């Protein structure tokens, strides 16, 4: 890429990772009489930047006989809810999140993130299903924007430094 | 697919749809100098579904040289609308004229589905992935009743699910 150093994860192995979370959705859902219509998997995408991962999450989950609600950031009550967000670092804007979900009286409430940034913790807080995890490096790619850019490129790069010292 | 009736699109004929009118944008949009950051094309998001739609085509867009930024829901860019579904355009015509107010520098229109045949007001849209007649479908962002999004192909609903449900 002419914008980046190294790409850390490719659209195959996310997908491939997304693979094997779906199988863990599916068997930790098994029991939880998920049916489209009657009683769906509420997904809660959170962050603008996450429609690529939930696009392909939801669809991948479709796929293992996870059916899917989409509501992006009610009808939580007693219904089960995952989160999903791009990228996790401080955890702040999640926790708020869960917190808020949590108002409403679900089922069960659990979040999948797809990049997570364990080294950028400012309060604790583990997210159930991890796609990938990254260092505390700037990255752009799969959603992760860069002031509303490169959210087009297909694979989670880093973003070299020249482009965001120039802008 | 044994909840619907026939699979009028698949994910493959979509995208390979979406590969020739990503060229075809790609082609108009040469001499507009686009690139990130700077000027990349500002892409209007609308109907909540269409982020599947979304998702897919602005990386498809990029394979194609075509620098992107998402919005969901600005005066001298370039915009190009994109819509899951094409029908009464209703929708679609007082989106297009309340972005015309901001003076943009040329607004299009690309949608995924389009229904030519049921519509209220003349509208023709600039791209059009697949072309759709009287009949209900769903999946690639397309739901009946928040859900079947997950569905990676363009299907028509069994019609005694929207008549079993309806009640
Ligand atoms: O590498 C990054 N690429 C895009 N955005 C980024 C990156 N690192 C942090 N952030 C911002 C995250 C926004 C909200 C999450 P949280 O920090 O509240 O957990
Ligand atoms: O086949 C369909 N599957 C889901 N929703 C559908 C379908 N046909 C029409 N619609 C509703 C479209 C909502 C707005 C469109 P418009 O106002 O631009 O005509």
């Amino acid at each position: 890429y002419d914008f980046a150093t190294s790409v850390l994860f490719t659209e195959a192995e996310l997908h491939t990772r997304m693979r094997g979370v779906a199988q863990r959705i599916a068997d930790d859902y098994s029991n939880c009489n998920l049916k489209p219509l009657e009683n769906p998997l509420v997904i809660v995408s959170v962050l603008k930047g996450s429609f690529v991962f939930t696009a392909d999450m939801v669809r991948i989950l479709g796929d293992f006989g996870v059916p899917t609600r989409v509501e992006f950031l009610c009808d939580i009550r007693g219904k089960h809810v995952l989160v999903l967000e791009d990228i996790l670092d401080t955890a702040l804007t999640l926790r708020e999140v869960v917190d808020s979900l949590k108002k409403s009286e679900p089922a069960s409430i659990k979040t999948l993130v797809a990049i997570d940034k364990p080294g950028g913790r400012k309060i604790p807080f583990t997210a159930e299903y991890v796609v990938a995890d990254v260092p505390n490096v700037f990255v752009v790619g799969y959603g992760l924007d860069y002031d509303q850019s490169y959210r087009e490129v297909r694979d989670v790069v880093i973003l070299k430094p020249s482009v965001y010292e120039t802008w």
